[PDB]
């Protein structure tokens, strides 16, 4: 039995590992490169994908699941497995990829084909492939998100995909792995553990109250499968002491995402679930609009607050949030609120680094308003909660992040007595 890196080595998108084992090839997720790395979706995967018995996703971000209609454009006809919420959501995250992708490298026709051969998987759900035997198990990452369990030859084998923020509230806790002889494991934030998650609400609780009550703006950039949700979810439980205002949710497709949700009520937390008992869906605060179009959405720029919008792309790198970062950094009454990971290098980045203005959208802009970086709405298990996770486990070979930040973690795991090694592409591991 044999994991083959195929993608997410000594980097974060990409995700794509093939399975050699009892006599059969199951491909583990299939995401795409994305950023700088993204031309290279147009290059081979590395492997033959006809010879592929059978593919495992772990959830629907596009850096999982971003190449799976290349997979079918290029031959491969074979089941493609996936929790109910993974196959729902990738319905909308490929369509939107699709629509908004200057080379596509696979077409409606493949989309479709791809969609087509879903087949749902739950979570304790045993598959059968030759004499091996694959499971998923819950990750806590996005609704329906899950790691893998391979077992066959006498091994075990864990593919963690990506592992979840524990301290968040919306997902379900991510599951311990069961002991294994392999355990191929994500490490997006392995140099450090992330800021608490209580005292980030607090602090964006403070944040709302002060900028709302002077009548100001507060922008929040935010990526619209999962983030978007939560922090309306926390807006929603704390609406009660936040002044009246509207929440603009200026993006279509975390709109899209959004009335998915009632649908995926059993994959929350208890917590969520619970609201949901209720009669009442915990994602839509009061005052909540889903802006669809530009007209509506640029109007936004030139409205007086007090308001609340969301907007997208959740790094900054294009979207309707550049057009309110535009308009409303340069009032000091306004709050920008970064609720995830800045980039190295971009606007994210630059604004943190505070200068007299910024340039956006061909534009040089004061920048006056607050600036704020919430780091406790992280979406993945920080250093510690990685270290937790992998307790006992004999051997990991680490994948999904950066080298230095994949290396930071590895030096603990070997200075605590298990093996391992960063994944490298093309080069497989025996388990
Ligand atoms: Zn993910
Ligand atoms: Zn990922």
């Amino acid at each position: 039995m044999r994991i083959v890196p195929f993608g997410a080595a000594r980097e974060v998108t990409g995700s794509a590992h093939l399975l050699l084992a009892g006599g059969r090839r199951v491909l583990l997720d299939c995401g795409m490169f994305q950023g700088k790395e993204e031309a290279r979706n147009h290059a081979p995967f590395g492997f033959d994908p006809k010879e592929v018995d059978a593919v495992l996703l772990t959830h629907a971000h596009l850096d999982h699941v971003g190449r799976l209609p290349k997979l079918f454009r290029e031959g491969y006809r074979g089941p493609v497995y996936a929790t109910r919420a993974t196959v729902l959501l990738m319905e909308i995250v490929l369509e939107d990829a699709l629509k908004v992708m200057d080379e596509p490298f696979f077409g409606p026709e493949d989309v479709e084909e791809a969609l087509g051969h879903l087949r749902p998987l739950e979570y304790g759900e045993w598959l059968r492939l030759g004499a091996l035997s694959l499971a998923f198990g819950q990750a806590g990452h996005l609704p329906g998100s899950a790691f893998v369990v391979a077992q066959g030859e006498g091994r075990t084998l864990v593919y963690s995909g990506d592992l979840g923020n524990r301290e968040k509230d919306v997902l379900p806790d991510p599951s311990l792995p069961p002991l294994a002889d392999l355990v191929l494991a994500e490490g997006t934030y392995g140099d450090r553990p992330h800021r608490p998650y209580r005292e980030t609400v607090r602090e964006f609780l403070e944040i709302l109250e002060k900028t709302l009550s002077q009548g100001g703006k507060v922008l929040i950039p935010t990526f619209a499968v999962e983030r978007a949700q939560e922090i309306l979810y926390v807006l929603y439980t704390h609406g009660h002491r936040l002044p009246r205002a509207p929440i603009y949710l200026d993006s279509p497709m975390a709109g899209r995402v959004l009335s998915l949700y009632p649908r995926l009520v059993r994959y929350f937390s208890e917590e969520v679930q619970a609201h949901f008992l209720q009669g009442k869906n915990p994602f839509r605060p009061a005052g909540l609009e889903v802006v669809e179009h530009t007209e509506a959405s640029k109007a936004l720029n030139r409205a007086p607050g007090p308001m609340v919008v969301l907007a997208g792309s959740g790094m900054l790198a294009g979207g309707r949030i550049l057009h309110h970062l535009k308009h409303g950094l340069s009032d000091p009454r306004n709050a920008l609120v970064f609720v995830g990971y800045q980039p190295q290098g971009g606007l994210g980045a630059e604004i943190i680094a505070r200068p007299p203005a910024v340039r956006i959208l061909g534009e040089e802009v004061p920048l006056r308003a607050s600036v704020h970086t919430l780091g406790g709405f992280q979406g993945h298990a920080g250093q510690d909660e990685l270290l937790d996770w992998l307790q006992g486990e004999p051997r990991v070979v680490l994948v999904h992040g950066e080298e230095e930040k994949l290396l930071a973690l590895g030096k603990l795991l070997a200075l605590r007595g298990q093996e391992v090694s960063l994944a490298r592409f093309g080069e497989g591991v025996p388990v």
